[PDB]
C-alpha cells in the first residue's frame, strides 16, 4: 500500500580510511645504534682478565 | 463581627517566569565530533590483525 524504502534495498555508503590497533616498535632498534656490516657472522674480541 | 480580608477572597499575585531543575547535556557530542553523513547506513574497514 504505502511506499516504504525497504522496497529499495539501497547499497550502505562506504567511508575512505581503514581503523587500526597500534604496534610496538622494536626496542633494540632505538637503544642500540646499527653497526655496518658486511655479510656473514662477526668476531669481537674482548678482555677475559686483566693482570 | 470585624471585617476580615478572608471575606474578600483576594487572588493570588502571579510572579514571573518559570523554575527548572536543569538536565545533563550529550556527553557524546563533546567527545565524539560529527562527521558529515548522507541519509541511511554507513559502512567502515578495520584491521582485524596484522602479519
Amino acid at each position: 500500500a504505502v511506499l516504504k524504502t525497504s522496497s529499495f534495498q539501497l547499497p550502505r555508503h562506504l567511508v575512505p580510511g581503514v581503523w587500526q590497533k597500534a604496534q610496538g616498535q622494536s626496542v633494540l632498534a632505538r637503544l642500540s645504534n646499527a653497526e655496518p656490516q658486511e655479510f656473514g657472522e662477526q668476531q669481537y674480541m674482548t678482555l677475559t682478565a686483566p693482570p
